[PDB]
Parts: C-alpha cells; structure tokens; sequence
C-alpha cells in the first residue's frame, strides 16, 4: 500500500535534489517538500534552525530500499528518516503510484 517516509533537510537545494534522485531509481512515485524551523538540543544548548522537510511517497515494497537509498545521499550523519502508514488512498491515484514505481 501507500506509504509516507519523511525526512529533514539542511536547505532546498539539497532536498529538491534527493527527491530528484530517488525518481530517477524510480524509488519513490513523487515527494512534496516544504520550508520548516526546527528546535533540538545540540551540544547541550537547544537551538534553532532553518530546514526542508520532504514526504516522499512510495508502495510498502520499496520502503526498504527507500531507506537505504535516503540514508546513503543524506547531508545528515543520523537524520530524521520515519514511515507514516495510511489508512486510505483514492483508488485511480493509488494505481498511477504502483505504476509509476
């Protein structure tokens, strides 16, 4: 079925390239990306930041080597990689995505 793997990213350029990549090797079927500010704690002082989030969208069978793939062009050493499940997808969008990878 449809699945949603999110990730972060330090800017636009690098997430609109990883998306990029991951339809050339016809991994994923689209992602969406957006600019979001970020708060964690590094180095024992919390901060803020400036990043890109994207949802990629792809079938169940491909998530492994989505995971793989996504780690291995990340920016980040341990970046922000996790899977949202669906419950439902319109019928003829979820064909043209299980055609499309």
């Amino acid at each position: 079925s449809l699945i949603l793997v999110y990730s972060t990213f330090p800017n636009e350029e690098k997430a609109l390239e990883i998306g990029r990549k991951l339809l050339e090797k016809r991994l994923i079927a689209c992602f969406n990306a957006f600019e979001i500010r970020s708060g964690y704690w590094w180095k024992g002082e919390i901060v803020q930041d400036k990043e890109w989030a994207a949802i990629f969208k792809t079938t169940e069978e491909k998530e492994k080597e989505l995971y793989e793939e996504l780690r291995k062009l990340h920016p980040y050493e341990t970046p922000a990689i996790f899977t949202l499940k669906v419950e439902n997808v319109l019928t003829e969008y979820m064909n043209w995505l299980r055609e499309s990878v």
